[PDB]
């Protein structure tokens, strides 16, 4: 068989994290006077930290599936648009002092 | 077989974490008037910290699916639309000091 | 067989993380009077940090899959537009002060 031994001694170990994962000032903000909207953002985002970390000791593992790690994301969609007519009009007739502002977007970081 | 045998003395082990994981100043602003959203944020962020951690220790963990570990999403969708007909009009007749905005966005961060 | 055998001693073993996998200021702005949208944006950000690990130790790990790490997306659309007909009209007759903007787009990082 396998003999597996561990000896340790007058160890020192340190794990520090500091302002680890933090997320701030998210804006979401679809729409806009759209028609259909699919709106799935996704995040897989892992920040590991280890230090002195072992594994697994394993004598004969086997037979099918052994510590099988497995992730499926499935995010399938099927959208569908009919629309008999689509128009946008900015109709400004006559006359004055008019000021017209469609889908106005502006970022000012500052 | 396999014999296993872990030897510790004077040992000295430290996890510190500060902060972490926090979710500050999130906005989630959908819709401006519109017909159809499926508004489905996911999220699966990690933030792992080990120290001094040891793994499983198995001896003949022999059929079938042995700590396996399975993670499965599903986010389907199925969205129609039928709409006989869209329009969006600014009709702005005459003559005045008229000042007309419309789905105005402005981010002022400073 | 397989012997395995680990001897340490006066060991010193630090890890330090500090503002790690912070995410700040992010804007998701879609829209503007669109008529299909598919907004899924997806991220598989790691940092990964590790120190003084070890990895695993198998004694005839065979048969199946062991210790398999399978990860799976699948993110498949199906998105159908049929339109009658698109007009987008800025109609603008007669004779005065006027000043129309459509999609005004301005970023001002200063």
């Amino acid at each position: 068989g396998g003999k597996v031994q561990i000896i340790n001694k007058k160890l020192d170990l340190s794990n520090v994290q500091s302002k680890c994962g933090s997320k701030d000032n998210i804006k979401h903000v679809p729409g806009g006077g759209s028609v259909q909207i699919v709106y799935k953002p996704v995040d897989l985002s892992k920040v590991t930290s280890k230090c002195g970390s072992l594994g697994n000791i394993h004598h004969k593992p086997g037979g099918g599936q052994v510590e099988v790690k497995s992730e499926k994301l499935d995010f399938k969609d099927r959208v569908q648009s009919k629309i008999g007519s689509l128009d946008n009009i900015t109709h400004v007739p006559g006359g004055g002092n008019k000021k017209i502002e469609t889908h106005k977007l502006t970022f000012r970081e500052n």
